[PDB]
């Protein structure tokens, strides 16, 4: 299991815990989403370089929502949004600034989503966790992806930093 396991085609399912799902989206827009329809709704929006700030109305888990996006740099920005009730609107949360079309997600046994936040450029690239349990919720990976055991996290980080 030294070889990078994948790629697998886009899919929605109750993904197993303790794996990093390393997505490699070719386009932009909504690349990841999950909800338990009760306490957590989350998605990630991929924004291309040189994107003037604007509002877009997009499909998130078959609901249309209006969000502000921007990318004033020359690299990719993966931006997370979440909310914790059906009546709330989404809030922009963490983001990954990266020269690679790569982000990764892990759901731990407590049901929490982790992914990569910050950037190599600013020296704060880190695994962050949303302490918002959603065990057994359907995860949408809207991208080709690879599967890395989370005992091999440093290998995932190396891909996030340097590409495939
Ligand atoms: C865990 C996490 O998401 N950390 C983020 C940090 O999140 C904080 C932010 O969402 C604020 C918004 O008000 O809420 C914080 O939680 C508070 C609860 O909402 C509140 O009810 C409770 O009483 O107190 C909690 C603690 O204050 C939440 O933790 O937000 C910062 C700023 O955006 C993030 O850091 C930024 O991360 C990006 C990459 O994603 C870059 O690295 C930026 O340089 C960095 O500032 C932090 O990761």
């Amino acid at each position: 299991g030294s070889a990078l396991d994948g790629p697998y085609t886009p899919d929605s399912s109750n993904l197993p815990s303790n794996y990093w799902y390393l997505i490699n989206p070719l386009n932009d827009g909504v690349v990841f989403s999950v909800t338990n329809n009760s306490t957590f709704w989350m998605f990630t929006y991929l924004i291309l370089p040189n994107t003037a700030q604007t509002n877009v109305t997009v499909n998130v888990m078959n609901e249309t929502v209006n969000i502000s996006i921007d990318n004033s740099g020359s690299t990719y920005r993966f931006v997370d949004y979440f909310k914790t009730s059906s009546t709330q609107s989404y809030r922009q949360r963490n983001y990954l600034i990266t020269e690679h079309r790569l982000q990764a997600y892990r759901r731990d046994e407590s049901g929490n989503i982790s992914n990569y936040w910050g950037s190599s450029t600013y020296g704060d690239l880190r695994v962050g966790t949303y302490f918002n349990p959603v065990l057994n919720a359907v995860i949408n990976l809207n991208a080709d992806f690879y599967i890395i055991p989370d005992s091999q996290q440093e290998k995932c980080t190396e891909y996030i930093k340097g590409g495939l």
